[PDB]
């Protein structure tokens, strides 16, 4: 399935310090709503914290559900979020080991 994350950001003079693409107007592939991010802009916030990475997908932004909006929407919520901004994230998770059937 996929791995979830939380990853906590200090908002800086130029923003998070990434770009996001997605969105339910605005899919970046076939029948997948979400919000991924498509950039990580170095020096910047998303960049100095290490967690997140390109093709993560963005499900929360402090209170605010993303998993299905559209575009202006997550950014709108992006924004807003003030200072500290903890996303919940989701991308691969690696094959495990063994499996219990
Ligand atoms: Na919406």
């Amino acid at each position: 399935m996929f791995k979830y994350e939380e990853i906590v950001l200090e908002r800086g003079n130029s923003g998070l310090g990434f770009s996001i693409a997605g969105g339910i107007d605005n899919p970046h592939v076939p029948d997948d709503p979400g919000i991924f991010i498509t950039k990580i802009i170095p020096g910047g916030a998303a960049a100095m914290d290490g967690r997140l990475g390109v093709n993560d997908c963005v499900l929360r932004v402090n209170e605010v559900d993303v998993s299905e909006v559209v575009h202006s929407r997550a950014v709108e919520a992006l924004k807003e979020a003030g200072p500290v901004v903890r996303l919940v994230v989701r991308r691969r998770q690696p094959p495990p080991e063994e499996t219990s059937v």
